[PDB]
């Protein structure tokens, strides 16, 4: 069933069989194009075998695209990979907020937000992913560049110290 077809094909795509897994991943994506697990596969698929842009044109397409955390991710992932980090990090900067454990999120930021050269928010992301990482006094360190890059007195220095606060006292639990 379904259920066979996609686990053949996950099987396939971990081990980097792209044909083979686009083959047998296909009738479920055409018969569900906006099954936000078949998108999932499928845009890992095609990043794969180096087609982003039909990535990116089939999740823009999928109606869950703007409340489905999923679909957003791998959006964001898509663009990134195809030469788009401006619009990868318009997604990541809800995505990363709206869910904040995530280290892939964290992770892809940094990316868009070093090809951007956007350097305080790369550093917040790396920071981020750093505290997720547990290395909480290097994350403090980044927050402390990234809060001295901002002009001084803006909102944007005052949520990065908000964020080095919330560091600290975490590293005191753990003293």
């Amino acid at each position: 069933g379904s259920a066979a077809q996609y686990g053949r094909a996950l099987q396939a795509m971990e081990a980097n069989k792209y044909d083979e897994a686009r083959k047998t991943l296909q009738p479920l994506l055409a018969a569900e194009p906006g099954n936000a697990w078949y998108l999932d596969l499928a845009t890992d698929i095609d990043l794969g075998q180096n087609k982003a842009n039909e990535a990116i044109n089939r999740l823009k397409n999928a109606r869950d695209l703007r409340t489905n955390p999923v679909l957003q991710l791998n959006l964001a992932n898509a663009y990134l990979q195809g030469g788009q980090p401006q619009e990868a990090a318009n997604i990541l900067n809800r995505y990363t907020f709206n869910n904040k454990d995530d280290s892939n999120g964290w992770d892809l930021l940094a990316q868009a937000e070093a090809a951007l050269n956007n350097r305080d928010q790369e550093l917040a992301a790396r920071a981020e992913g750093y505290a997720l990482a547990g290395r909480l006094d290097q994350a403090i360190s980044l927050m402390s560049s990234a809060s001295s890059q901002v002009k001084l007195g803006s909102l944007q220095q005052a949520r990065y110290d908000a964020r080095i606060d919330q560091l600290r006292q975490l590293q005191e639990r753990f003293k």
